[PDB]
């Protein structure tokens, strides 16, 4: 579809921003991200209108932005539930990929 964006892609919907790197996602497949829709794959911001725009953290319906992010029971997997499987149990790797703070994803 489009061409993939540069890195150093901040996402900043809220208090807490995280910086995407497209570079470092090449062992995964486009679609793994921007999952299907109605049979074909969609490339708008995960936070668009109608998609996951509830911005209440307690929310845990498929519109949850923060759900979608950490969560582990989710029909595609999520930024954390992914790195869960990819670290393992490696002290290194659980605290850059999948902690919540001093991690590459928050300082
Ligand atoms: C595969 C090579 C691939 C492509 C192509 C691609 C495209 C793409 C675009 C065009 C954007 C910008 C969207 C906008 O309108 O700002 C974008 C942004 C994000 N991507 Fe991506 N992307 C590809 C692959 C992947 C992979 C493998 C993942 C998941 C690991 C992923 C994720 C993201 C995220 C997150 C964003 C930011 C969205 C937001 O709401 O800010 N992409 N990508
Ligand atoms: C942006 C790259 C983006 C991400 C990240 C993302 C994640 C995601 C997950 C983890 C789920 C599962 C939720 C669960 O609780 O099981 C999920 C599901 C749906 N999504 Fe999504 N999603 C991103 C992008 C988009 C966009 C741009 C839209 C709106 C067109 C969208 C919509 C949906 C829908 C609909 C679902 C439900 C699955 C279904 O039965 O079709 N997502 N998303
Ligand atoms: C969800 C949008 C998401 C985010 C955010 C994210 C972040 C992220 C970081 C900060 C790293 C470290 C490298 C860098 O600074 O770019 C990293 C690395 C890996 N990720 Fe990731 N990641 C998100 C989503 C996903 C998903 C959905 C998967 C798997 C489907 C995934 C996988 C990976 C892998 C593999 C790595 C590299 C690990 C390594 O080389 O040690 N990420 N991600
Ligand atoms: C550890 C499990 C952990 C916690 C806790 C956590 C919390 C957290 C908060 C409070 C936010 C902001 C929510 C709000 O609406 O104010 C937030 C935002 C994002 N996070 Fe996170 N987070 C934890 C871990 C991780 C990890 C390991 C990553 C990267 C894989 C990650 C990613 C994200 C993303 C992306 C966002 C949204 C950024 C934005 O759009 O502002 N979190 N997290």
């Amino acid at each position: 579809a489009p061409k993939a964006p540069a890195d150093g892609l901040k996402m900043e919907a809220t208090k807490q921003p995280v910086v995407f790197n497209h570079s470092t996602h090449k062992s995964v497949k486009c679609g793994d991200c921007h999952h299907p829709v109605n049979g074909k794959e969609d490339y708008r911001k995960c936070g668009t209108a109608g998609c996951h725009d509830s911005m209440d953290k307690k929310d845990k319906s498929a519109k949850g932005y923060y759900h979608v992010m950490h969560d582990k029971n989710t029909k595609f997997k999520s930024c954390v539930g992914c790195h869960v499987e990819v670290a393992g149990a490696d002290a290194a790797k659980k605290k850059d990929l999948t902690g919540c703070k001093k991690s590459k994803c928050h300082e």
